[PDB]
Formats: C-alpha cells, structure tokens, sequence
C-alpha cells in the first residue's frame, strides 16, 4: 500500500510501499505527472493539471544530451520539491531507499527518452555532493517498462565517467537492489573484457585497470574471478588473460551493438 501508479502513458504496479501523505498513500491507484512528479488523487485532477503544467522535462540542465537521450543534473537544493517527489517515486521500486526528505545535500542524474511529447523519465542515480568515503552512486533506479533495455548500463557507465574523471575509483552505496546488483556485474564483465582488448598484448595491473575504468579494485577482482580470469603473484591479485574470451566479446559487440551508450564527447561538463 500504495498499489498502482499512473505515470505518463503507463500504469505501473508498485513493488514496495513509499511514505506518501496519509490521504494519498491510502488510495488504490495514485496519479502522477510524468514531467513534474506531482501526485494527484484522481484521473480528472491529472487531466486538469496536464493542461496547466508547462513542464515537458525535469527542472534542471542537461549535463548530457545525445539524440533522444538526456541526463539532467538535478540539484537537490535548487528544485527540492521535484527531488523529494523523485525519492517518493523511487521508494515504490527500491526497497533499501531510506532518504526521501533531506534531498538538498544530493545530486540527481535523471535519464530521459525524448520525443514530441517531451523528456520522458526513464530512471535516475543519486550522488552525495561531498562524500569522503566516495560512493559514486547512493541509489539507482529504472522504471519497470525500461528495465533490461540497457538504460541501467548507461547510468552505471555515466556514474563512472563522472567519478573516474575526478581521479578516484568508486562504488555504489550497498546494499544494492538485486537488479542493480545484476546490472553492475554485467557492466564490470563487459568493461574489463572491452578494456583488456584495447590493451591487447599489453599486460596491465589490477591497479592500472582500476585507474582506466574508475571501478574500485575489489569490484575488479570479484569480476575477474567470475570471468575465470583471476590469480595470485604474492601480495598481488592478477589477471589471467583468456584472450579467446576477449576477442569473442568484441566480435559479439560489433554485431549486436549498443542501443544506449555514453559518448564522452556529448557531455556538457566533465570534472577535473
Ligand atoms: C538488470 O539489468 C540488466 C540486465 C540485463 C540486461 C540489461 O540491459 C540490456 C540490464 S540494464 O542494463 O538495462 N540495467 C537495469 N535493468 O533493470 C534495472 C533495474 C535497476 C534497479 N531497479 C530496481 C527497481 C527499479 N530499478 C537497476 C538497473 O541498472 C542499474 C537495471
Ligand atoms: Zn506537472
């Protein structure tokens, strides 16, 4: 409780209960503006709002844009209502999402699929503005209708582009959602294989690989292990180069292609 939500052209059954107002949460189906994330108690209110509401995208600037794909760097201190609203939408699918009110100390990277009707929210990741114990992601969500389409990979990749460019290796803030866990593993496997191919006949340390990727060392060894590509050199965890697996991935990659892929050249601003 809540049970179902009306988001744009979709009706979505919630997986979890999100702390909404006592009167709004009680409702069977909760109505929402796919651009402003404002919750309304009826189908009729929604339609009245969709005539008034001038929003056809999130209340922020595009840190990224390539074709129909956009990343909106939404500052929690600036458009605070929307971000608090986003956290409430988030908590309907993310079990471990604790922060819903004090959004001002955070950043929200909002992924959108763009067309004539506007900038349709696909999902998001949140990042603390100043985190010494550096977690490049606190939360990461993908609306079910978008899950497994590769949008989740895109965010993970974008979070690492941000974190790696500012010199430090990063990780998501555990415990992840099981689909978040599953998407991070898929990413690490592809990245390491693709990165080892672009070295090809060049021996690289787990430390240098972590520098090139932005993935923290522990995440690399557990992934190399799963890839049946890990070993020891005393005080040194090492890469077993199964060169047939590296060439085969690259082959399938040219074939199947990437539908959503981060172009570092399409960023408006990257750190230093
Ligand atoms: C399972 O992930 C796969 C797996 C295979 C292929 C594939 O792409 C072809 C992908 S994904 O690349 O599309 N990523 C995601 N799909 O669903 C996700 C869901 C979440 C979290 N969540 C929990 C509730 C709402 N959201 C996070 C995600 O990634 C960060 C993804
Ligand atoms: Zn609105």
């Amino acid at each position: 409780c809540p049970s179902v939500i009306e988001f744009g052209k979709y009706e979505i059954h919630t997986w979890y209960s999100s702390p909404y107002p006592q009167e709004y949460s009680r409702l069977p189906k909760l109505y929402l503006c796919e651009f402003c994330l404002k919750y309304m108690k009826s189908r009729t209110i929604l339609q009245q709002h969709m005539k008034k509401c001038g929003w056809f995208h999130p209340p922020a600037n595009e840190i990224y844009r390539k074709n129909n794909i956009s990343v909106f760097e939404v500052d929690g201190n600036v458009s605070t209502i929307y971000c608090q609203n986003l956290c409430l939408l988030a908590k309907l699918f993310l079990d471990h999402k604790t922060l819903y009110y004090d959004v001002e100390p955070f950043l929200f990277y909002v992924l959108t699929q763009n067309d004539v009707k506007g900038c349709h929210l696909v999902g998001y990741f949140s990042k603390e503005k100043h985190c010494q114990q550096k977690y490049n992601v606190s939360c990461i969500m993908i609306l079910p209708q978008y899950q497994r389409k590769g949008y989740g990979r895109f965010l993970i990749d974008f979070s690492y582009l941000l974190s790696k460019r500012e010199g430090q290796a990063g990780s998501p803030e555990k415990p992840l959602s099981d689909l978040g866990r599953l998407s991070y593993m898929a990413y690490w496997k592809s990245v390491i294989l693709e990165c080892l191919y672009h070295q090809n006949d060049k021996q690289i340390s787990i430390k240098k690989l972590s520098k090139l990727t932005g993935i923290c060392p522990q995440d690399i060894t557990s992934t190399l292990h799963h890839l049946r590509m890990l070993d020891f050199r005393s005080d040194q965890f090492v890469i077993i180069r199964r060169e047939k697996l590296i060439q085969d991935h690259m082959a399938k990659l040219q074939l199947n292609l990437r539908p959503v892929d981060v172009d570092p050249e399409c960023l408006r601003w990257t750190p230093v």
